């Protein structure tokens, strides 16, 4: 079965989700042509440990060797920071998880590096709209299948496709727990939602076809046709009559609660 | 089916809605202990016909004998103006409808008469909160059961009950048209909302049990237990992204559109 | 404000269910030691045809020979009225269905004949409590499996067993239609309930073991172990927020609706 | 205002009254288990038209379809003759009205079918005693309330009740005229009686509670509790010295006149 959180559990989860949003607000100033992805990893690690008094959750998790994930261009997810510099025309995803006194918060966003193609800015805008529509249907008595149907309809109207081989997850005292959150599907299918459940919504959307391929290093996933791919993520709580977003930033204009 | 209004129809419904709101702003200055409900009906009739250049919709409609409805304490709806004085401690509903060049606007509010008891004040507060929550869920793709469920949950968790045999309604070039609007129910059920539809939200909430009965005159309804009952009403348009309230007053702080 | 409206088919099903409940209210005054089950059939038939201006649905249905069903002691369901008298200590089920201008109403209850023993009284009481728990979970968005789970848990923690090979049914302008309503199972399984659906809740519960067998007339079912069995039945409507009982009597204290 | 009959109208009322009593004397030998109420209707019709040279007043009167009324067990009044046989143990009322050259006579009695239970025999006897006590108070100077008080007191001492919704009537050249004759009330109330008035006394008495219910055919009335009901009827003239009974049978022992 899925876990139900207490009123005291809910207060410690609000503190961890605010600190994860603050790392994304700090890192923006440092993104330009010429800076390396291993330079960005060192800056985020020192801020989390020395200034917030917390720990980066990816470090040593099932053998992962760094503190954050960094994914550029045709890469879908799980990219490893290294010594290559950022170039004029690149699109970039930064993905963060923090632990504070045993509790987890999980979130990601897109950056545009100088002059980009018009196709590329539009792919990134339509991906963010898809995540906001999926959050809008969450409440007691809805089903998990209602999330997948609304995301899949908005992507296909714009000529793009939905990745099937990766998904969202429950979260709390551990990094990954039940249920599996699919980003495609039919309304009315899957488990019924209840007050006190906590889970992520994290859609991956491709320019061409849906299939992926894994690289040599055992971690890095790319598109099979070599076209572009975009992602955004938030942590979400089910309340008495709707939703609350735990990881909301100062620069966003969508409302925190229903 | 359900009628869909044109751009010219909408402009004329905005003029009728503003006039009905001004009748309520005007009469609040005349209400205090000692005044009769028949004197209040005379003041409202003269304002509508001689200053606005319009007509009162209740007058002679299926035999009804007056131009407004006035309901006190244990009365639920449809009270007839008469020769009795208002008293220190009473609670009062005034319900208005105006016709201007063929088009209808409909709205009602609660007034406190001199010094009132704390348990009467709490009932009037919770009922106005119920109405505003039902308005906040309206947009294209929502369903009518969404309105019923959010109203019923807010009343019952605070210890109050919902009136079952009276409802809200469609409105335009006629007073009463399709659909029926219930104040109780389950989310995602009933017909689906579209741009250009117009209807009323008007909940009746009780201090004690939900049952009602009709008196000897054929018109006045009361609570079967003789405890208190309260009501508030607005006229509402579905827009391209949300709602617009056509009967909003300058004394209110809640926003006009989404 | 304006008064709510009600579709014509629902007004006609409310009339048929009030008539079937009135048949059970009338017949209780005639039940006592020495009266035969064929004499109860003749009294019921005359009331429905001459006073109500209606018809008995069991008569001639797939060949059945009488107007009502009468089921005694170790008999489980579908017994035929005959020339044998009732005796002191007996338990009795009387099962009724009425048709009024094409529309159907379906209901049954238990009667205690003279002084009865303590172990018979306890079985009849727990069977009534099972039926009422099953009606309590009905609303838009519940599943057919939630009805079977709550009935099966209440019977088994009190020491009794559930009959598996007979079920409740859909009803309206016809006697028997989809869905099948099982009295055992697991919560969240089977079809979802919707506003406007109409069906029966009718559990059979046994003193000992659950297995049954059919006698040679092709109709009468009995317990395999020869110990006692009991049943109660109502017709139920799904409303916009919960349930309505169409066949309620003036003698019951459970509420007609959710509201209450 | 009540009509007063002349000496010539009085001699013609005596002839019609003796004929209606002769119908009741004839029919008694045909009543036993297994005969139908429509067979009894045919025998009465033929005797009145072919042997008396007269007409049955109920036939086609305001829609009524038969020549006599036949009421059994829990039925109170107005039963329609039909194809159902009489059963051993029943109680039965036969009600007759004849017209002879324009003048009306009206009377009824109770019959026991085969062997009967002893406390049904008792209800039929106490009902006959009630009728005879009301005839006994009639003379010039009495009041109509004296009739109702004496009837009600006898029935309630014996544990029975009086039907309120049906009553006795004026009679003459028309079937139903003024005054209304109630079978409950207080001594010394209502109109004062005068020589030359003619009216009926016809009490209905129940085993349990007094309330009644109407069947679907629109004519047949029953007890609300389903217990037994009985009735007896005579036509009565006010004379100079006291009373005269116009419908007396050859088998009765009560005195014809004062
Ligand atoms: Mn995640
Ligand atoms: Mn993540
Ligand atoms: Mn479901
Ligand atoms: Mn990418
Ligand atoms: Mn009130
Ligand atoms: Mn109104
Ligand atoms: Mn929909
Ligand atoms: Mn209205
Ligand atoms: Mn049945
Ligand atoms: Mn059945
Ligand atoms: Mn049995
Ligand atoms: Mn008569
Ligand atoms: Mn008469
Ligand atoms: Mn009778």
């Amino acid at each position: 079965t899925v876990t139900i959180k207490t009123p005291d559990d809910i207060e410690k989860m609000r503190i961890a989700g605010r600190l994860a949003a603050e790392v994304l607000e700090m890192i923006g100033e440092h993104i330009k042509p010429g800076v390396t992805t291993e330079e960005l990893d060192r800056i985020c690690h020192d801020y989390i440990v020395n200034e917030q008094k917390a720990i980066p959750a990816p470090l040593n998790y099932k053998g992962f060797p760094k503190s954050i994930c960094t994914s550029i261009n045709h890469v879908v997810c799980h990219g490893i920071p290294n010594e290559k510099p950022l170039k004029e025309g690149d699109i970039l995803n930064v993905d963060i998880t923090v632990i504070k006194d045993g509790y987890h918060g999980d979130t990601s966003k897109m950056f545009l590096v100088g002059k980009t193609p018009e196709w590329a800015d539009r792919l990134c805008q339509i991906t963010q709209e898809c995540m906001y529509k999926g959050i809008s249907v969450v409440r007691p008595g809805a089903h998990l299948g209602d999330i997948g149907e609304i995301i899949q309809k908005h992507a296909e109207k714009n000529g793009f496709s939905v990745v099937r081989e990766y998904c969202g997850h429950g979260i709390g005292k551990v990094f990954h727990e039940e249920p599996q959150v699919l980003h495609y599907g039919r309304a009315g299918t899957g488990i019924e939602l209840k007050e006190g459940m906590i889970f992520t919504i994290e859609p991956m959307i491709n320019q061409g076809r849906p299939e992926t391929r894994l690289l040599g290093d055992g971690w890095t996933a790319i598109t099979k046709d070599r076209k572009l791919s975009a992602q955004w993520e938030h942590t979400v709580l089910v309340t008495a009559d709707g939703y609350e977003i735990l990881t909301l930033r100062n620069d966003e204009t969508f409302p925190r609660t229903s």
